[PDB]
């Protein structure tokens, strides 16, 4: 029997300033976030309607440098899905996303870990990472491409909605 | 890919004046109608929300008292099954209601409830345990309503939902 | 703000008085006409209560239970207990005390978010009275709410309160 | 051109003690008041759908007995619909009714002013208003009748959504 | 009396790969499609509240290019309000527009059917069509004009609460 | 006693011409305005949710040049205020002084919620710079936002922004 809205836990990951919190309070608040307050740990609560079922979605905040790799290896067994960021100006942190994905497939023991790649900061005209690339990569993965911007909100329901359709496609 | 919500079509059925307008009007509404307007037919809409899934209530109320009566019965993917627990004969039409169905959808697994409506009045006539044991014979689940208290009108469509999802 | 506040409540009494058909019926808007003992289930809802949106986790709780660690354990991580008795089961309502102690003990407090709840009141088998049941509640400092799993009287407003209890205390 | 939700001034009249702020407290909170404290005015809000349309319900709750009688002609000036209100137990509170529905008309200088007679405290076992008297009396005056229980909530969001209605039809002549 | 929500048929037309897709997808599941998938036929519903009034939309999606000439007028007679779309980067889509009115008028035999000229597209650097012309043409036509992105969901709600305001006011 | 939701009055105020109107608009009703249509005074509501609370919202819609007794009304009345100028007019961004040292006046306190809001954010003439816009919110001590009307960008965040100013106050 029903006893209640059915839970996903995200987890946000990706390189230091691509705007992981940004993304997600942008998504909580619908507020834009213009100062860099480097983040520990937070985690965010929000029910919505995804394709006509009531989610409630449990979002992990996460450091875009993690010093305790213990700490990083336990929200990885416990997310359900990961949101997998870099900022489009900054081609270091598309770079690091090959070992974001490496870590999470190791910890979790699979190569089918629901997941999205996004490319954040999209409105900035200073672009360094072609679109086509990271279609590419994502495309070698297996898993869908969004370009997200947290200051227009261009992508953020559907970066955040993108993943809850790829953990219930992995259940099913 | 999703095309939006779910809709379901359930049909309410039983005698004349059992009180199947009144529990539609009250669903849709939350009105209770207290005048006797004999039915020909009429159709009725609502988004709800059940165990977590957003749907489309499509809600066909019959007349009591045969063409058209077929065509709703193909149409429809449930029924509610009225009868007022103050009227033994309502009770006691239900077999032919249920039959109807069976033959009409060549099934004998269609998705329905038995509905005792009227339960604020006094004078009953139809004991609960009888309609209970008859519910209990068709696998069906048996719910009692008043469409003027609200007392399990919500319950009645809910459940009727929930028949259907498992049988689909 | 990282999201709607929780309140964790936790439903208690005496054996078959309707603790779980009042918290199914929260849920689900569904009357269970069949008696299943509980043991311990949870259940989550999302509502708005006085503007707020909040989350209710809602820790259902068996009504025969000897002393357990583990009972305790389960009851501390409560904020607020609806107490539950039958308006037709005058020991339910006598075992009220049991509760409210057991509450007081495990929480280690003397002021802990509590509702007096009194069910079954669409039943005609009425053995204890609303003023008993409000003179009681008074003792406490505590809201008295009636009400009908059946019928659906009073259910959600039971649940509110506790929550209005819950804020009023923090 | 859409400048937000259509507002609707509701007030609630009636005999002391009929259960007027029962009424409006158990639509607006969900919860049942079981104290007897005697209002002097109260105004509450609350948005609903009806017939598919989304409004802001003002709802002003009176004293029983208003000694200040400009403060009781300024509610019915600005008051949209009244909810005149009865206990089915109290012959007196249903005898008032007449008189409520007099002082409105007056104050309004108007004859069609849009009404709902509530019966209430239906959940009592004591009843001296009959249905069949109330539902005359309604019929006489050309509006709706609801019985209606602040305890169980039969008939609340019933009363008000019909006023509402009641409303919608004065103002689409 | 009332038996439930107003229903809205909506129909969106315009020339092959104008986003007519993209836009109804972003409208019901938030999600941009960055995929070309030709349409032949595709229905969805949405529930929304647009000026306080429940809605019932249905949306019909149509191919580009129509071969079956009889069923293109059957959903035009049946369609109550109509999406022309065409894209900003796109001169040919634009001069079409007049093609897919005339054959609108024709087949509900009206001058007034409600309809709202739709320029998507508008996130794309490479424009075209300019925005006066595109509206000159809209006041041609007694209607209205609106610049969308299925991509950032600029515009796309204003389209068709836009498209169930003239329905309204067709009806009234 | 819970009466019914929380009522927080807002007022747009700024230069004539720098989407006022446009951004009330596209709040209450999702619809871009093109056209200038110059306002005397509309006011709008809207119920939202911020932070997990219920909010009414009554928005008072000024005219850009006002009879200034009707001004000091609404300023009185006002909880709080968006200070609106547009990116590509320097003179609309010279005005907000005026506009907050008249709701200071008015309100006589100098602690009065408000959010200062650079509209036009869409077009590629910008006259003011981000930095200074941000430099005259911070000596003021309120947020600064940009927006624009016609994307949407940053509308429902200003108007949400001056709620949570209020609530701040409030407390
Ligand atoms: N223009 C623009 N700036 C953005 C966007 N997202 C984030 N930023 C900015 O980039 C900076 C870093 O954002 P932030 O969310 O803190 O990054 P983070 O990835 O959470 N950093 P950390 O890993 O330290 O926690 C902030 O100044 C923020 O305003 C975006 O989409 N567009
Ligand atoms: N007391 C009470 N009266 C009810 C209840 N349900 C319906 N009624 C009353 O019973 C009468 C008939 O109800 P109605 O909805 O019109 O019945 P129906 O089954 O739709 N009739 P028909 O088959 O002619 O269309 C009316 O006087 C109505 O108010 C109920 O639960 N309790
Ligand atoms: N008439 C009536 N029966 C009720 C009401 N609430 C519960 N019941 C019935 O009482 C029986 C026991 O209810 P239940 O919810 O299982 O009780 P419980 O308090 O959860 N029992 P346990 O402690 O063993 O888990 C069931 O048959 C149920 O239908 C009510 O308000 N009215
Ligand atoms: N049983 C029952 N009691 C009710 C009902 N409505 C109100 N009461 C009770 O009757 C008493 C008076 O109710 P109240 O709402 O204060 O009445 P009022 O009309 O607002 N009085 P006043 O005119 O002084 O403000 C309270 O004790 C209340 O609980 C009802 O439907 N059922
Ligand atoms: N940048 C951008 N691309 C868009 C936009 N809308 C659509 N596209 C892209 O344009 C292509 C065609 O879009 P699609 O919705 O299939 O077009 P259509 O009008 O439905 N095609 P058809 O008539 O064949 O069915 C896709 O690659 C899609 O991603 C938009 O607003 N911006
Ligand atoms: N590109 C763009 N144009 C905008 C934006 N906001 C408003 N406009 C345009 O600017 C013009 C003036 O907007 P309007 O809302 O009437 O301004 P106002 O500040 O309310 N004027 P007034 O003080 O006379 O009432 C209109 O043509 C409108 O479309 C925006 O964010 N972007
Ligand atoms: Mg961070
Ligand atoms: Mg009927
Ligand atoms: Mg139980
Ligand atoms: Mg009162
Ligand atoms: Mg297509
Ligand atoms: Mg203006």
């Amino acid at each position: 029997y029903f006893q209640g809205m059915t839970e996903y836990k995200l987890v946000v990951v990706g390189a230091g300033g691509v705007g992981k919190s940004a993304l997600t309070i942008q998504l909580i608040q619908n507020h834009f976030v213009d100062e860099y307050d480097p983040t520990i740990e937070d985690s965010y609560r929000k029910q919505v309607v995804i394709d006509g079922e009531t989610c409630l979605l449990d979002i992990l905040d996460t450091a875009g440098h993690e010093e305790y790799s213990a700490m990083r290896d336990q929200y990885m067994r416990t997310g359900e899905g990961f949101l997998c960021v870099f900022a489009i100006n900054n081609t270091k942190s598309f770079e690091d996303i090959h070992h974001y994905r490496e870590q999470i497939k190791r910890v979790k023991d699979s190569e089918d870990v629901p997941m999205v790649l996004v490319g954040n900061k999209c409105d900035l005209p200073s672009r360094t990472v072609d679109t086509k690339q990271a279609q590419d990569l994502a495309r070698s993965y297996g898993i869908p491409f969004i370009e997200t911007s947290a200051k227009t909100r261009q992508g953020v329901d559907d970066a955040f909605y993108t993943l809850v359709r790829e953990i219930r496609k992995h259940k099913e």
